[PDB]
């Protein structure tokens, strides 16, 4: 992975960027520094109360001479230590604020000018970096590399010399507090970072692992979702699902395994971390009793130790967010850098004004600079007089449009030049030379605006009697007239479809503009219908006038009006000349003459569901019976600590027998060791348990909704919302997912409600007034830990649909680029992209200020809260309410037990997307089709007759009920005759088919087959005997015996069905001959196959269950040659003694046909033979009559 240095990154800084970064760092110094400053201000408090103990504790001495020198003392010292706590929070709220607020800010001022940067350099950029390089990353790269490179330069390096101030200020205050123990405490720390280091690794290996696990099955299920038209017509289903699961029970059993080494490595975390208390707490409390560090000390640098220790591990991700941002910035920086060859922004040759017009290439060898190694213009010689009208043909290569190509200078010729006049093209102006010339390309392009606006583009300053005149020149006028809008209606990709011949007409405009005096044609009426083709060839012959034209095109019809015919053999020009000469010569000419004669809008629909989700996971209960326990009690683990905790501090503040404080000491010490071995085997248990339980309840579920995912109808899967893609993505994340919502959420509740609640009821009892003063205070800091990441993604999703408006802007200037580049116009798409940069550029400043006072606010009272519960606890300890060690013990119980369910919170999965994503499975499982192909029910009849018969049966498709497809046409067809379905298009050729394959239900009317209505048939057994083929065949990546055997499932079919079938779709011969028989992959994973082969096949298919009716609809469109000839050679012998359906749009083997019918609108106007139709002179003799 790339990377650019720090020091290079920041260019874009300034004067006041410099400022802002030096003085937000400076801030999250001091900021870093003030929670060590706390613990050693905790340190010197507890010492206050450690002496009050002892004297008040043993005997009893002075009555009266203990509250002026206790009670009066302790007011006294809390009076200054308030002042210190207090002081400390109002600062930091103070340098948060300029922290996170100055940075924000900043780094947005530098995004701001770097997004810009990037845009004008890719502008700047000539076409032959776009060849080298996909469009559709670049885009992409726009908005998601630069807001990848503002995170890491933004707040999160603020964060990261917070953390480091951290780091240091508690090690300083430690070694200036503590010599001995802090040393003891960062000797067990090595063991940590080595730990954390391993275990790292492990899950790692299997969750990439995992990965290439999975994809197995996702192999075979994107497979099936691609190809399941043909699956529910083959009815395959049952095969598929067995399939698919198949490669279930092995890819989630390697993940339980990733799962149970998770949760060791999370209890082996919390083990060493309860033994480095357990240690710590041993060596600092046998260090107490020898009078060298005080109660307070061993707090005061076990605390700042611990918190500077664990800083580095809040300052991990801080860091990385820098390191992939520079990693991001290498690829942007690379194309601001980059200066093209042809530029294109800045004028640096001449403009003449003659300017004359003639065109010249003296040998002109050229080759792509995508592929070098094959030369396209080998020494092209072409010359063209002043307004003279050149055509080019030949059919040689793409040589052709490289003139042209060359002609606008998007690449520069290898060797040779290129000269208009006198002049290089190279020594003048590229703006300017591509204003003198005019551009038509091959497929018209226009915005998305008015038309007037797609005119404006050739030329700014341009009045609407010029723009109308140029319409008028254009042919163009008549219809922009018609439309609603006029001038101002909008056009382009989005709204308002026109017409190709229109669209192009509107382009000619747009280049009549410019009024350019070289006009370039590169296949202008090409992919035209013959009627607009003369409108538009009209308005060319029109705008040939007076300017000097090189013109392309496929159909030499319009070729011949030249006043130069050029012809292309290879890379050289052979045959120049007028018409009669290219006629008399016989050359390349002649020959060609002769020849030629959805992710949001899915969340979003689903509501529900609360607590219903626990009972898909309800089919194993004994994990849940072990793992509610489990959780119980780790979570009651918690309340347990605060007690040990305050007990170890309790035998030095509150006095007693010293030659109890050893015995005591090293029982607690000892005690929190027990602790860390029961936590670590929790969650050695709850791996065994939950973690067992989500990963079984992933497979079944998996199972279960791609199961139900067949039993879906054809026109759920024609629903927009349902892709192969959606349904594999659903099918490979939303489902595993689902076990954040089951039974990791019944563990996290268990331990929360375990830890708070047992831990309530303790600090309830040691505690009445202080007690409710923390379950006061807490919960109003959690409210605001929620509000904090409610208005920190709050308005960051505002931010991005804010910026979507640029990146259309941007999206359509680079989609569209070689287009814009011939227009010249990149600088206005730039001002366009800042006029729309601009809007959420002054609102950087606000939000800059938003996120800093928000910040400011949730640290600040934190501060705060410290300062409150310790002020009234030591109001409550001075007086008769007792003690100072149940103080520490309510606070520690309901303080440390919140801050735990907080962790405890963030180590389970997302429940709001678990459960969002578990709606969608649950919906997708108990969804039941109108038509289902699972059903045992239906006639199963003897009579193997088939007569079809369509009666009434009105049809609209569900998807888009506008114009409906059948208005209710009727028709018939008996055994062994063939019907014949004619039109102009689809709809409703393919609707017959599909509705006799039973893939849609008609509104009214009914469709029989033989004496009973189809909808009372079985539905599988419909389709099995019915043959279907359609226009693309498909076949499956296993094998070729299977694919002919996949025809008839519910059977054993052998080789000598498979064989029987082969021999009769004469594709027997292909067989033997190919290596080796039948064993070979088709496809696209074994040896291609081409399309008449592969249709045979599909043919073999459907020949093996012996259906009584075949279908075929539109079977060969791209089939040519004598491939055709041998494919329905194979179909004819197989036709007798079956109803046979055949759509084509051949018409040449409809006239064999035993009936034809013309079905137009909804209706059937035309019914009979060929030749009866046919003398009827209806529409059937206005459609046979284009065969010639
Ligand atoms: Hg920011
Ligand atoms: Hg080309
Ligand atoms: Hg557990
Ligand atoms: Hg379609
Ligand atoms: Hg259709
Ligand atoms: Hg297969
Ligand atoms: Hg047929």
């Amino acid at each position: 992975k790339p990377a650019v240095s720090v020091l290079t990154m920041f260019r874009y800084a300034g004067w006041l960027d410099r400022l802002y970064m030096l003085v937000g760092t400076l801030a999250a110094i001091i900021h870093g520094v003030a929670l060590p400053l706390m613990m050693l201000i905790f340190g010197d408090m507890t010492d206050s109360f450690a002496s009050v103990g002892q004297v008040s504790k043993q005997s009893t001495q002075m009555s009266e001479a203990d509250k002026r020198a206790m009670f009066a003392k302790l007011e006294e010292e809390m009076t200054t230590y308030a002042y210190y706590y207090t002081g400390i929070g109002a600062g930091v709220l103070i340098v948060a604020y300029i922290q996170v607020s100055f940075w924000c800010l900043a780094a947005g001022r530098q995004i701001h000018k770097i997004r810009q940067k990037f845009f004008h350099a890719i502008m700047n950029q000539e076409i032959g970096w776009f060849d080298v390089h996909d469009v559709g990353e670049l885009n992409t790269r726009l908005t998601d590399d630069v807001s990848k490179i503002n995170e890491g330069i933004g707040d999160k390096i603020g964060m990261f010399f917070q953390a480091m101030a951290t780091f240091f200020g508690g090690f300083i205050i430690g070694f200036t507090r503590g010599w001995k123990l802090t040393l003891v405490i960062l000797a067990i720390s090595p063991v940590l970072g080595l730990s954390a280091g391993i275990w790292a690794k492990i899950l790692s290996s299997f969750t990439d692992k995992e990965l290439h696990a999975y994809a197995k099955a996702g192999a075979v299920a994107e497979e099936v979702l691609a190809a399941i038209r043909t699956v529910i017509a083959f009815g395959g289903q049952k095969k598929e699902l067995e399939r698919y699961n198949n490669n279930l029970e092995e890819a989630k059993r390697l993940g339980i395994k990733k799962a149970i080494t998770a949760n060791i490595s999370m209890g082996a975390a919390f083990l060493l971390i309860y033994a480095s208390y357990a240690l710590a707490f041993w060596y600092g409390t046998s260090l107490v009793i020898s009078k060298e560090y005080s109660i307070g000390q061993v707090l005061t640098v076990f605390f700042s130790v611990l918190i500077g220790a664990f800083s580095v591990g809040q300052a991990s991700p801080n860091i990385e967010a820098f390191a992939n941002a520079r990693g991001a910035a290498y690829e942007v920086f690379k194309i601001i850098d980059n200066k093209p060859s042809i530029d294109s922004f800045s004028k640096s040759g001449h403009k003449p004004d003659n300017i004359q017009g003639n065109l010249e290439f003296k040998n002109i060898h050229f080759s792509y600079p995508s592929r070098k190694e094959v030369q396209i213009l080998k020494g092209l010689n072409l010359k063209v007089k002043s307004g003279q009208t050149v055509a080019l043909v030949g059919n040689s290569g793409c040589g052709k449009s490289t003139t042209v190509q060359l002609m606008q200078r998007l690449y520069d010729p290898l060797d040779g030049m290129v000269s208009i006049d006198g002049q290089d093209i190279r020594t003048i102006n590229v703006r300017y030379l591509r204003e003198i010339i005019g551009v038509v390309s091959q497929e018209p392009v226009l915005f998305a605006t008015t038309i007037a606006e797609n005119i404006r583009y050739g030329r700014e300053d341009v009045t609407m009697d010029e723009i109308e005149k140029a319409v008028k020149e254009a042919n163009a006028y008549d219809f922009i007239m018609k439309l609603p809008h006029q001038f101002d209606t909008l056009v382009g990709e989005r709204g308002a479809q026109l017409s190709g011949g229109q669209k192009q007409r509107i382009a000619i405009a747009r280049a009549l503009v410019r009024n350019p005096k070289i006009l370039l044609l590169d296949e202008a009426t090409s992919a035209l219908d013959t009627e607009s083709e003369a409108v538009v060839q009209a308005a060319l012959d029109k705008a040939r006038e007076g300017r000097t034209t090189i013109v392309i095109a496929h159909r030499l019809s319009t070729v011949r009006n030249a006043d130069v015919i050029a012809g292309f053999d290879g890379g050289v020009i052979v045959e120049q000349g007028n018409h009669d000469e290219l006629m008399r010569e016989k050359g390349i000419y002649f020959k060609l003459v002769m020849t030629q004669t959805k992710e949001a809008l899915d969340e979003d629909v689903p509501p529900a569901s609360f607590w219903r989700i626990l009972k898909l996971n309800s089919t194993e209960w004994p994990y849940f019976v072990v793992g509610i326990f489990c959780a119980i009690i780790n979570g009651g683990l918690q309340p347990a600590f605060s007690v040990i905790f305050s007990k170890v501090v309790g035998v030095f503040t509150n006095g007693g027998p010293p030659e109890t404080q050893r015995q005591n000491s090293n029982l607690f010490s000892l005690l929190f060791l027990i602790l860390g071995i029961i936590s670590f085997i929790t969650f050695f248990l709850q791996g065994f348990t939950f973690g067992k339980a989500g990963e079984i309840l992933t497979k079944r579920l998996r199972y279960m909704v791609f199961k139900s995912m067949l039993r879906q109808d054809v026109s759920w899967f024609d629903d927009p919302k349902n892709t192969t893609g959606a349904l594999t993505t659903r099918l490979a994340n939303d489902a595993a997912q689902v076990k954040g919502a089951t039974g990791s959420r019944l563990a996290v509740i268990f331990q929360n409600i375990a830890n708070l609640g047992t831990g309530i009821i303790i600090s309830l009892i040691y505690g009445w007034q202080l007690t409710l003063l923390l379950l006061a205070i807490v919960p109003i800091i959690a409210i605001a830990g929620v509000v904090e990441m409610k208005m920190l993604s709050g308005q960051a999703l505002k931010d991005k649909k804010e910026l979507e408006g640029s990146g259309k802007i941007a999206t359509e200037a680079i989609e569209n680029f070689r287009t814009v580049v011939s227009l010249t116009r990149e600088q206005k798409f730039e001002t366009m992209y800042a006029q729309s940069l601009q809007i959420p550029y002054r609102n950087a400043m606000k939000k800059a200020h938003v996120f800093g006072i928000t910040f400011s606010f949730t640290q600040a009272m934190m501060y705060f809260s410290y300062a409150a519960a310790f002020r009234f606890g030591a109001y409550l300890v001075t007086q008769q309410l007792m003690t100072f060690e149940n103080v520490l013990l309510v606070f520690s119980a309901i303080v440390f037990g919140a801050m735990a369910v907080g962790q405890v919170s963030s180590f389970a999965p997302d429940y709001a997307k678990a459960t969002v994503s578990a709606s969608h499975i649950i919906r997708i499982i108990e969804k039941t089709p109108e038509i289902d192909s699972y059903s045992t029910q239906g006639l199963k009849p003897n009579m193997l007759e088939g007569n079809v018969q369509f009666s009434g049966v009105v049809f609209n498709y569900p998807t888009r009920p506008s114009i409906p497809v059948l208005q209710g046409l009727s028709l018939e067809v008996k055994k062994g005759q063939t019907l014949a379905l004619v039109g102009s298009s689809g709809c409703g050729k393919s609707t017959v088919v599909q509705l006799l394959e039973r893939f849609y239900d008609p509104m009214a009317g009914s469709v029989f087959l033989d004496g009973k209505e189809i909808k009372q048939l079985n539905v599988q057994w419909l389709r099995a005997q019915l043959g279907i083929v359609s226009q693309e065949p498909i076949l499956f990546d296993c094998s070729i015996a299977e694919n002919i055997a996949y025809g008839d499932n519910s059977r054993v079919v052998s080789y000598e069905e498979i064989v029987r079938a082969a021999k009769e779709a004469n594709i027997h011969q292909f067989i033997d001959s190919l290596p080796d028989k039948y064993n070979t992959r088709v496809g696209d994973k074994g040896t291609q196959l081409s399309g008449g082969q592969k249709q045979r096949i599909a043919i073999a298919r459907a020949l093996v269950r012996q259906p009584h009716i075949l279908l075929l609809d539109e079977a060969t469109s791209a089939l040519d040659t004598e491939s055709e000839k041998v494919v329905q050679e194979a179909l004819d012998k197989a036709r007798e003694g079956r109803t046979c359906i055949v759509i084509a749009h051949r018409l040449s083997t409809i006239q064999n046909a035993d009936l034809i019918v013309v079905i137009q609108n909804g209706k059937v106007k035309e019914h009979g033979t060929h030749q009866q139709l046919l003398a009827q002179k209806g529409i059937y003799f206005s459609m046979v009559s284009v065969q010639a």
